[PDB]
């Protein structure tokens, strides 16, 4: 049997978001408007100033004042609303991943049908059959296509789905991998309440967005273009974490618990889970790597920053992401290498990692469970 | 970087059943009345008539009495019923693979320390973090386990999770994969209606159990035991049978419709969807092969031995798990694969799959995605 040569290579990466901009200046005025909750005036002082520090300029949103008028369970805080949330999200999902998708594709430069393999991933809902297959369906992809549709992982989904493209493309000659993230609120938008305090940091940070990768070993040459190279992937529940990031599938949709322990716990923890990648390519100094770090809220950007002394710029590129498009659970992560590469080739830099070589893709979720990828760059 | 040289082969299989057996024979009494539904005479001979038909003889539940009448929402028809199901199956689903697991690990012979990877599925019910994650916990594996969660992925997930344990443990050396499939039916309960008939077969079919596999390639001589080795993956969506297994997560909770003929939208495809595997191994007479079939129900298997003209033997396996658990989606066909294996050893047959080298898994569900795998068996 002949197994690829080559380690797994993000060929192409596509980025989509909804049409609906909301900025995070005035996000407060209209989310307590549509949730009639305008006479919580206290409680609207405290969602303005999450909003305000919450590092995010404006968020990409499917929801609307039209759509939340004619769905009005969705608006309120315990009321019976998973049908409404879900026949939305089943839909706009695999649709918002399409256009990412597409645009992957596109960027790619070879056919669909090429295409063997599918990993979506999607916290906004859960269908049968799978986002997944309605992604596949859409594109027109081979009705062979290798699925893997990962529901409900949360934050970390972004790291997760690349972890899966790197065994899937490493163990099948001639594996291009279609991955798939795609976010979309409907689920997770959650009435204001003085009881759920952690639903309104959850409210000023999700936002909407898809990212779609190809992912495939032993690039084809003058035909592919590599972007970066899958060198290591991995996991680690961190000690003492439990419950820190909890999420249900209820009556009244995806409730959200997060402790406000959850960046703290994270920047603890950092160097011992990027320990083993670091020892795989000789320890290179944290500011000669380039960062793809999940936007999971700013605090926990600015304590990683912090805690291995890593200069301003690092994080630039998530901050950025998190700054246009907010938190956009799975779909962030990946915003994020999209950004790197193209500020990479903009300003006409050494390699698509900022000039740098290695680099870490990390995503944050329930557990806790921080995902790490180790990439490496290519030379531009 | 050394990637390991051998095939991905199922080194250990241990299963469970929650403990309180329900006869299919009087089952539609104990249904009936547990619903409130015994003035539904015609609707219960309706029942009881796919129930004799069902090739069920017993099925193991969580579920009693007990448990349903201090949740009477789960026993109504479209009352909000959700979260309580999820309370339940949250807790459930995780604590019977632990129990699954124990007996896989137990049978393997090594330390659970070198379980490297862990994959999950389940179609009962959602939670974040996921039951991939409480398993690994209850288990007390190592932190750094890497994992891939399947939700929602119906009755062909069986078959995911080895064709996922293939690539993990084929590009990772010295990778030991835990495959676990655990159905708690808390979720699928669904009180009888004349309007929805697709629910009566659900109800007759749907049983709980747990199946715990060690998958990974190279496996050291006088300390591991093979038992079936994987050399292909893969899947495919039926042409012209879009619907034919539609599963919405409710209010109410899990929905399942049958808008085509599943059994025999297979059976047409079935010779179409095995003609890969089959030219990889140039051919094989069906007779000559041993079968891992999903056992969906009874005109599955008995349409597929119809139309591949198998002789009687060849599903029995599949027929014996289903007499014993009904249908246990993910589940089942990991314990006709253990069944196979048993009845192997039982009888000093020449092999670990029924005296036969070359055989098939099948496992199938909403899409219709018809997912199968090519395995070896081992000789003994
Ligand atoms: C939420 C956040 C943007 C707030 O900005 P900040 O720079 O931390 O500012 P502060 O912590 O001083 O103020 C935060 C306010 O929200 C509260 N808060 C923050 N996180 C909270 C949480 N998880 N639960 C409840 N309340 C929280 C703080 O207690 C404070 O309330 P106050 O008005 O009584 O003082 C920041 O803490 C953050 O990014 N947290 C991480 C969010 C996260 O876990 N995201 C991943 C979700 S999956």
């Amino acid at each position: 049997v002949i197994k690829p040569d080559g380690p797994a290579t993000i060929l192409a990466i596509g980025t989509s978001n909804p049409t609906n901009i909301f900025e995070q200046s005035t996000y407060p005025d209209f989310f307590f408007d549509v949730t009639n909750c305008n006479d919580k005036t206290e409680l609207k002082k405290k969602f303005q100033r999450i909003c305000d520090k919450s590092g995010i300029k404006k968020r990409h949103f499917h929801l609307t004042d039209e759509i939340l008028r004619k769905n009005p369970s969705i608006c309120k805080f315990k009321e019976a609303s998973l049908d409404p949330r879900q026949d939305i999200a089943v839909l706009e999902v695999p649709k918002l991943a399409k256009e990412a998708a597409i645009s992957a594709i596109k960027q790619w430069g070879q056919p669909k049908s090429k295409i063997t393999h599918l990993v979506f991933a999607t916290t906004s809902g859960v269908d049968m059959p799978g986002a997944d297959f309605q992604l596949a369906k859409l594109l027109g992809l081979r009705p062979t296509v290798k699925r893997v549709m990962l529901y409900q992982q949360g934050c970390y989904a972004g790291a997760t789905v690349l972890r899966v493209a790197k065994d899937l493309a490493e163990n099948n000659k001639g594996a291009r991998v279609l991955v798939a993230c795609s976010e979309v609120t409907a689920v997770t938008f959650r009435a204001p309440s003085e009881t759920h305090l952690d639903g309104l940091v959850g409210s000023a940070l999700f936002g909407d967005g898809a990212a779609a990768l190809i992912v495939g070993s032993d690039p084809v040459p003058q035909e592919e273009k590599p972007l970066f190279e899958i060198h290591w992937a991995g996991e680690a529940v961190l000690p003492d974490s439990d419950g820190a990031i909890n999420g249900h599938l209820r009556e009244a949709g995806l409730i959200f618990h997060l402790l406000k322990d959850v960046p703290g716990l994270i920047s603890k923890n950092i160097d011992k889970v990027l320990a083993e990648p670091l020892e795989y390519v000789h320890f290179p100094s944290y500011n000669d790597m380039f960062w793809a770090v999940h936007p999971g809220g700013p605090a926990i950007l600015d304590q990683i920053e912090a805690k291995l002394g890593l200069s301003t710029d690092k994080m630039q590129a998530s901050r950025d992401v998190l700054a246009s498009y907010g938190n956009m659970s799975s779909a962030s992560v990946l915003f994020v290498l999209d950004q790197i590469r193209k500020n990479s080739e903009e300003l006409h830099l050494p390699t698509t990692g900022e000039g740098f070589e290695w680099g870490f893709v990390i995503g944050f979720g329930p557990g806790l469970t921080v995902e790490t990828l180790l990439l490496r760059s290519i030379n531009i």
